[PDB]
């Protein structure tokens, strides 16, 4: 859904997103978008923001992730919409 060139572009998270990434072991100030998604995925799995019965929805209410994305839940199927929510959180 997302072109490879766009996934491989270097970006600079704002500090709140950076906090999130660091919490699951990220160590740098800049990442490709593909790396940002890897660490966000790790964060969702670590904090169990998944739902066993309807796995395609992430539940992020009362979590830093929901404050950054501006939503209490989102569909994992919507890659462009997820990219947009992440771009809001970059310098
Ligand atoms: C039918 O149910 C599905 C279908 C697809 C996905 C999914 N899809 C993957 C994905 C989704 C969006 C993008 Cl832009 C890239 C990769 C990845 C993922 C990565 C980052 C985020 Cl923010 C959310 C999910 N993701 C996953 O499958 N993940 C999350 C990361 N680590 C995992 O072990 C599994 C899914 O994830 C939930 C279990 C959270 C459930």
């Amino acid at each position: 859904q997302i072109p490879a060139s766009e996934q491989e572009t270097l970006v600079r998270p704002k500090p709140l997103l950076l906090k999130l990434l660091k919490s699951v072991g990220a160590q740098k100030d800049t990442y490709t978008m593909k790396e940002v998604l890897f660490y966000l995925g790790q964060y969702i799995m670590t904090k169990r923001l998944y739902d066993a019965a309807q796995q395609h929805i992430v539940y992020c209410s009362n979590d830093l992730l929901g404050d950054l994305f501006g939503v209490p839940s989102f569909s994992v199927k919507e890659h462009r919409k997820i990219y947009t929510m992440i771009y809001r959180n970059l310098v």
